[PDB]
């Protein structure tokens, strides 16, 4: 057939042609990303004389209305004066072109998933991990701004991008999967490896779910492997319990999805209902991180800024980000005051 006068494919995406001239302004170079939303292209702005990333949304009502929500969250974000907003990807402008909504961003570099691939999944250093952590904590402090109160809701290595390949600066991308605070509309949220216990349990949730994901992300950036690599939801909770033990009963008594993972015994205590896992809380983060044995797999033995003390600081901060209780889970402001970041 012919879709959108031949500009679209049979899947509502714009057929990207390299070297195409848009509105006597944008020079399309090449595609750098893809997803259900549509496509992301690298291109040169002839007016501002700089490279830009252009997120071309699918020519369809559903994907259009989601991108419009993202536009309004990004435009609501750049109303604020603070310098913390530049840990979020900056939307420069947006427009309709051949029936696709196009969001124009600053051009960023590789994502943190690409970075882990570059290490052959052995992780980067604790020194670089700390700079990613301090920057993400500030990013989350900014999202916690009362007038924003934005839950990114899908934080993962893929959605954190380096500004530049020769620097440690990072920005968060993709606020099309946001679940902004308030009335609970969504329950199946967050990508599984980084999905919080309150989400797994079917419980109310808030901005604390992004801090959980960050805890997970940060350990992964130093080990090189995902911390809780569940193939399904049951396996995900089981991998969480391996490291952190059985979740507190006060939470499980309130959890609608309690019985998907756990069973309440005659004595009133909760247990794993069986379905190959280490016993509750015996896969220690102290040992996953290699606190006293020279880091993950001993690969950081003798590296500067990888002393036992440095590792205990990191461990502690991470354990505070993986508190089972979303109420006492460490908040952005206090995370930034942790001795892991203290000069
Ligand atoms: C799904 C999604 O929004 N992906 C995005 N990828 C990039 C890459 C950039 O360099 C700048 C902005 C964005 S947004």
């Amino acid at each position: 057939k012919v879709y959108n006068d031949g500009y679209d494919d049979d899947n509502y995406d714009y057929i990207v042609k390299n070297g195409e001239k848009w509105m006597d302004r944008y020079e399309i170079d090449s595609l750098i990303g893809k997803g259900s939303f549509g496509q992301v292209v690298k291109a040169y702005d002839r007016v501002e004389q700089e490279w830009v990333a252009i997120k071309i949304i699918k020519n369809k009502k559903a994907f259009l209305n989601q991108a419009q929500i993202e536009v309004r969250l990004l435009e609501l974000m750049n109303k604020h004066d603070t310098e913390m907003k530049y840990y979020i990807v900056h939307l420069k402008r947006h427009f309709m072109f051949r029936n696709h909504l196009c969001l124009v961003f600053e051009m960023l570099s590789y994502n943190l998933y690409d970075l882990l691939r570059n290490t052959n999944f052995r992780g980067v250093s604790l020194n670089l991990t700390r700079k990613f952590a301090q920057q993400m904590c500030t990013a989350l402090l900014f999202l916690a701004t009362p007038e924003l109160s934005i839950i990114h809701c899908d934080l993962k290595p893929e959605n954190i991008l380096l500004c530049n390949p020769k620097r440690s600066a990072i920005k968060i991308v993709d606020f099309g999967s946001s679940c902004q605070l308030g009335q609970r509309i969504y329950q199946y949220i967050q990508s599984r490896f980084y999905r919080s216990p309150e989400v797994l349990l079917g419980m109310p949730y808030d901005l604390a779910i992004d801090m959980w994901s960050l805890g997970c992300i940060l350990v992964e950036m130093h080990t090189g492997e995902p911390l809780f690599s569940g193939a399904n939801e049951v396996d995900q909770m089981n991998k969480i319990v391996e490291v952190l033990g059985i979740p507190p009963a006060h939470i499980l008594d309130q959890a609608p999805k309690a019985r998907k993972f756990f069973e309440k015994l005659p004595d009133g205590t909760w247990n794993l209902k069986k379905t190959e896992y280490k016993p509750p809380g015996t896969r220690k983060l102290h040992n996953i991180l290699g606190v006293e044995t020279g880091g993950p797999g001993g690969r950081r033995a003798g590296e500067s800024g990888h002393t036992v003390a440095d590792y205990l600081k990191f461990k502690d901060l991470i354990l505070r980000m993986l508190d089972y209780d979303p109420k006492t889970r460490i908040q952005p402001y206090y995370a930034l005051q942790h001795s892991f970041f203290k000069k």
